[PDB]
């Protein structure tokens, strides 16, 4: 077994093709399925796995009541092969109300945060054993990516934040070797608030597109130098911005450098990736709510401030259906590294009627160099058919 | 590991012996089991797997209502070891309302079609990653075999159709290497309508027996030259024809060349294979409905037009019981390549109105050079005992 | 990997120690568990598996009604790791209302009989593929061991019967190499009726203790010469006889040669094995019904006609509780071959009329050279707590 | 594969970080989950497993009624990967109402005790086969650790007791090689009553911290010399004692040598381990009941009699929530051997009378050389939401 280097060029991308869907909520109405949120996907060299934060209960279960809450002690990281729904045989990998996972070519690293809001613990589990832990540095909800970390040549990197969700916070980039923290770098650059980074290998370095929860509806970028541990940060150049909420395309802005101060407060986890001067990105179709999901390329969207010429739009989830968090993962092919993404399809309380639970399913798409058509792949559950 | 070549002679066939049965619908009445249709079987070098298109729901589940519909975004390809029923731990391999799968000796290829009727996408997944995709070419339900594809020396072939189900359509034969489409050939020859091909290795080439949904109740043949990608097509010579609907045995015809224009409209997926001048074939026992299932050899049925001398009949499913789609798969033995088949046993709507769902179980038989008796192996569920 | 030879001495045996129990029926009252009967155990070189004939239904399921019947088309052979109860993820290995399985050191052989009573088919599946089949030779319920077959140096042997259960029948011993029948020997010797043999390796040969359903309450022995395929048969010498029904211990007889003509009609599958002049055997505690289970050694019980000197009695299931079929399996240790056995614990109809189903659990014990105490390990389900 | 030697220094310990939680009871209210008690954790060289004694039933099952009883024939040892809850696919490894398991680097050993109170049998199963057995030596509930045994250089050791729970008993230390008992040593030293030992490798020897059920609320130590099989015993020096019940912290004593005669009767399984002159230990927060769980270091707690200076306290389960048994396990890291522990979280009768069953979930923590915060990770089930 060799460490992954991800040392191939990025695949040609013309858009995205359907990859996986789990139908979690539909199945929940006729079977014992975990209540989850904050899912993601990560692949070992051979196969892909779906992850999510359980709520310590199945859906058709009185304990599913009031699972809207983000942090309870019973949350655990679930891990199944991609497309295997979270049934009762699912392994709970660690205790976590915030997580990141990645495979270095040899073994899995899991970063699992749990405990009190003001004094959380992050556990670092590698190759099936606890190797390290760190306590809260800002005493205000130590937290991490909710998507895959990235490892190059045996060094894995993960972005963590501690502090205010509505002001200056303390973001740190950890470097981890076989589960052991070997270095911690403070966030540097012009990103002013960084949450829930979606990171990808860009050999020899790592690049993250994140969520600004404070003043930006444009998405921050964090660049991680894997050689010298230096950090840089800015914002996606695209004038078509990626956060929710955001201004309408009529009036939205990004200058590549600063939070745009356009409905900056709050946000949603999302992703983008560069191809030369262009950017491929996803966002909710609604500028207001976590409804619908679309992808497109913005011509000059990586390099030209305020660029707004999009092309190659695809609807993933139509605007009449719920989405949620989304994130990137990378898959090594024969000659190139492909970029894929998942969309969390949130169902239940409070937005929807009848039910007392909050859960999600997932849909997953992967970059293609080929051709494709159109469709919409929403959660598909009928709220009227669900146990409450 | 080496690529499969299937470079052994076809096994001696005296008939077929029982191989597998999943009892899906019986189990559905007391357990959480997927609603499915369009099942098939395919084996890696070591063991066989059962596949089917899920309906994104279990049977004992309000979402099972109105699962008669062929295409919804929630359909996914399920894959279990043969004889493991589709329980909640089943892996959903891809998003698909039409599919084909095969193993090349090294890894699995899945061809998965989903999306809008007028603009579908086929994804090509190999060794657990998306390698290619193609969009609809005729804007009219791009679709494929619903049974195993065939790979020789690292090149896999699959037949796909796009266009009318009741007139001239656009059928293409794809050649795929490690998930990448390397060549596409148009259908050629005298077959006038080709659907749902059941294909098998006939080293060094591939041979398919398909469904003519337009003018033929005789089954089309598609011959695929794996060296130069050339295509030929015609019809099974046997005067005992394989489609449903069809004329009675007394008045049925085939001239090997043309659709017989005998109750040609509509059809059912099925199979046949050659042994010299003779043909082994299955069909529904009913000439009108998907009821019963029988196999037999037609003497001269491969090479003599309108041959009707049958022998070695076996009842697989008696005529009082429901069948459905059927297809071929091939299994490599020590010295020869064996031919096996599965039968889909459809239950529920529209025919059975006590329940609101549509699903199936499977029964599977394999070629034998030995001896055997008689029986009948239907679905076996009591419709009155079923959750509705 | 090498073929198993079983070429080690039989382990020292002082009695039996508890090995496994599945609690199938207790679990059935709170979970989806297969209805079964005719279970057995067989181990590959690494680990042991439990097998049984499913009834194509779970217990808490309307299809469980009237599962008293021995032969329906929906019966399939189930196979799990030993101690894993027959849940919905259990693999159905083949279609079978009578079966035998064994591992030759390289792969599994399964002998699976199904179809019409007067014209059954036995399928021979090896290394995951159908290799051979045979039809009924006496047109009267072709049938086999319901316990493990035995393979030495790549040749597996299995005993099959076709014909009357209450008169002269046609018993044959098959020799099978990688799934292919290479020789068939007729029964020879003085055993007059042979059913449901429990066989074990006695290098270089195989020895079976069976059920005489006709005139004997003493158990037949079948000796299989693996070199020249010759067959011999007689009866266990022990005056303490192993069948049910039987006479009481005071009046029972065996002359080693002939059926004893003591309540000879009917019987139950069981086992015994030799150690020099002595025999280790199990039997139901009741002489009338399949109630209770005991093991003991009979001193001179292998070599001395009508020997009744028992020692080392152990209660496996107390006489207040139901038993059923029992059979032998063999397990290779470091320096010796151990003998183990399972007991089928039958619940439901016809004896227990509150419920409409018939099913079983299992308990398993293995030979020990050590020491042990006493107990009773019955099924343990409360019939009043069961779904009916 | 090589035998484990555990020949690395003990890892630096600053405290404990969260590792695993199974949420068994919460899940039981919406899924088929085993009723258990007496859980533990043990890891092979790659992966950790959770074990527990089943009650031969699921929770939502009428058979769960009156599972307070410790010993029934239906109890079996369950084994899943750590964090996989005990679903219906769980393997029952052996018949056991008392158990210990460990991996020697090559294979699993299981020590499983079952049968009559006055005449129990312990089975020794290694590498999937029964290798040895021993009967009761004191005719009074032969019993063992309820946590992992320890193997060094292919020799595994386990502590067993037979005799009174409230007076002088007969404790023996067994030495087992590939499942075969090679030596038995009587308890020696000043420990006067030894139950339910929590043992760990301290190369080249093994050290156990146990439960005195008779005169001590201070915990006994058993030291096992793996070279000459000699045994020593005493009591943990710490004046902060580990048993429940016990005196309050102000009035509790230990002299390292004798049971303290302070509320000595009864107890609970627990653990401690040495670091130089200091001791790391866990205990219930309540001095009266199995409620809450805390860990801390006692400075001089290993070497100084009646030492009471604690530091590095952590709450694992707050005092408002139920705990139960706890035990140690050891995990080999790159350069050191880590110490971890599990806590049994008991729910139901007799304390909670709304329900009729008794079961548990688990939470698991591992030693860390890093930093951590605070929290509480109780069972989390709402008794009012449970099937009774
Ligand atoms: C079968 O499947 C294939 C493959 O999926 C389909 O082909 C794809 O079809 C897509 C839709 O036509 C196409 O993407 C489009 O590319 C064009 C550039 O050629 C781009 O303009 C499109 O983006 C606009 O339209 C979409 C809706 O389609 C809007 O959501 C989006 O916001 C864009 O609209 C904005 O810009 C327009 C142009 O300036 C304005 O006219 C419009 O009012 C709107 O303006 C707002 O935003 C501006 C900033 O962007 C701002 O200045 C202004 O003030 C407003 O605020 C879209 O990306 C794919 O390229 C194509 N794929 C391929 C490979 O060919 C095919 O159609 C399917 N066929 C069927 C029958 O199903
Ligand atoms: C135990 O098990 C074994 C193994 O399963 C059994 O042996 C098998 O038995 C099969 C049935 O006899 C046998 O297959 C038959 O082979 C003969 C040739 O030898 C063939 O004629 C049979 O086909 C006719 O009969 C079946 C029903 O059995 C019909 O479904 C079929 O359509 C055929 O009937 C048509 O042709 C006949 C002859 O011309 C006409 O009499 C009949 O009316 C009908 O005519 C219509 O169709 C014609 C076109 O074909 C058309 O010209 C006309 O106008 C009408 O429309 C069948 O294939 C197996 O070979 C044999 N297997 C082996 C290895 O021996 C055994 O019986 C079992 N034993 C018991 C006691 O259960
Ligand atoms: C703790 O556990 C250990 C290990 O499990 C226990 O030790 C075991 O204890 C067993 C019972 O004592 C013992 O087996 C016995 O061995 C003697 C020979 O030494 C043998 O005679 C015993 O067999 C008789 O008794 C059993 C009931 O125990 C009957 O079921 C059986 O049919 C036998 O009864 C017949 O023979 C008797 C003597 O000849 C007659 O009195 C009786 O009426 C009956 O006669 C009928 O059968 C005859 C043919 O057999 C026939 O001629 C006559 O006309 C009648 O029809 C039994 O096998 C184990 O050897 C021993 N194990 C070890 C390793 O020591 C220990 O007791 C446990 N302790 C506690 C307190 O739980
Ligand atoms: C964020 O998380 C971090 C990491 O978890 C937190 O840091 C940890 O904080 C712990 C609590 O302060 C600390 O452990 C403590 O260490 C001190 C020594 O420095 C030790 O004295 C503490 O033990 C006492 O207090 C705990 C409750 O905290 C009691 O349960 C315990 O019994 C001890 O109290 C007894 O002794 C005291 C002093 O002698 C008495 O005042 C008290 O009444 C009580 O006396 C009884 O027992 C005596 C025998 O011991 C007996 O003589 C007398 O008669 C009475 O019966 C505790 O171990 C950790 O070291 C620290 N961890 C690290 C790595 O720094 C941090 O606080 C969190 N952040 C925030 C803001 O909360
Ligand atoms: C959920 O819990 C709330 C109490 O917070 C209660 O009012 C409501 O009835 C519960 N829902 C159900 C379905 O029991
Ligand atoms: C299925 O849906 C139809 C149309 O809404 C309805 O009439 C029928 O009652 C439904 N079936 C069940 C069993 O709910
Ligand atoms: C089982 O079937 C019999 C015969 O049809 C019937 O009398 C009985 O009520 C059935 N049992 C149940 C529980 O439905
Ligand atoms: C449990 O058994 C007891 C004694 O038979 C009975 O009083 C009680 O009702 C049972 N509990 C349930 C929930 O059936
Ligand atoms: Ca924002
Ligand atoms: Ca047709
Ligand atoms: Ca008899
Ligand atoms: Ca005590």
């Amino acid at each position: 077994v060799e460490y992954r280097n991800w040392s191939k060029p990025q695949c040609k991308i013309t858009g995205f093709a359907p990859f996986s869907k789990d139908n979690s909520i539909r199945l929940s109405a006729g079977g014992d399925i975990w209540v989850t949120r904050e899912p993601y996907v990560s692949c070992d060299p051979g196969k892909c796995y779906q992850f999510a934060l359980g709520q310590g209960t199945t859906l058709d279960n009185k304990h599913s009541n009031d699972t809207i809450h983000d942090r309870i002690p019973h949350r655990t990281l679930l891990m199944n092969e991609l497309g295997v729904p979270f049934h009762l045989g699912t392994r709970q990998v660690c205790i976590a109300w915030s997580s990141s996972s990645c495979h270095d070519g040899k073994a899995w690293l899991h970063v699992c945060v749990t405990g009190d809001d003001k004094n959380a613990t992050a556990s670092f589990i590698y190759d099936g054993r606890l190797v390290d832990s760190i306590g809260s540095w800002s005493q205000n909800i130590l937290r991490t990516q909710e998507s895959e970390c990235v490892c190059i040549n045996g060094t894995c990197t993960v972005v963590m934040t501690d502090g205010s969700a509505s002001g200056r916070a303390d973001t740190r980039i950890l470097f981890i070797e076989e589960g052991k923290i070997v270095h911690i770098s403070p966030l540097s650059g012009s990103a002013q608030h960084v949450e829930e980074c979606s990171c990808y290998p860009r050999y020899p370095d790592v690049r993250c597109i994140c969520r600004d929860n404070w003043k930006g509806s444009n998405r921050p970028i964090v660049d991680i130098n894997m050689k010298d541990y230096s950090i840089d940060s800015s914002y996606v150049c695209s004038g078509l911005v990626g956060d929710t909420p955001r201004n309408d395309d009529r009036s939205s802005k990004s200058n590549c450098r600063n939070p745009n101060n356009e409905r900056g407060n709050h946000g949603v986890k999302g992703w983008a990736f560069d191809n030369g001067n262009d950017v491929w990105m996803g966002r909710t179709i609604s500028k207001d709510l976590r409804s619908g999901y679309e992808t497109f390329k913005v011509i000059g969207g990586w390099s030209t401030p305020n660029s707004k010429s999009q092309i190659n739009r695809q609807v993933i989830v139509d605007s009449d259906n719920r989405s949620g968090y989304s994130g990137i993962f990378s898959v090594e092919g024969k000659s190139c590294i492909n970029r894929c993404f998942y969309v969390e399809l949130i169902r239940g309380r409070e937005q929807e009627t009848r039910v007392w639970w909050t859960s999600n399913s997932i849909v997953v798409f992967c970059g293609t160099s080929g051709t494709y058509g159109t469709g919409s792949w929403p959660d598909g559950a009928n709220i009227n058919f669900m146990p409450i």
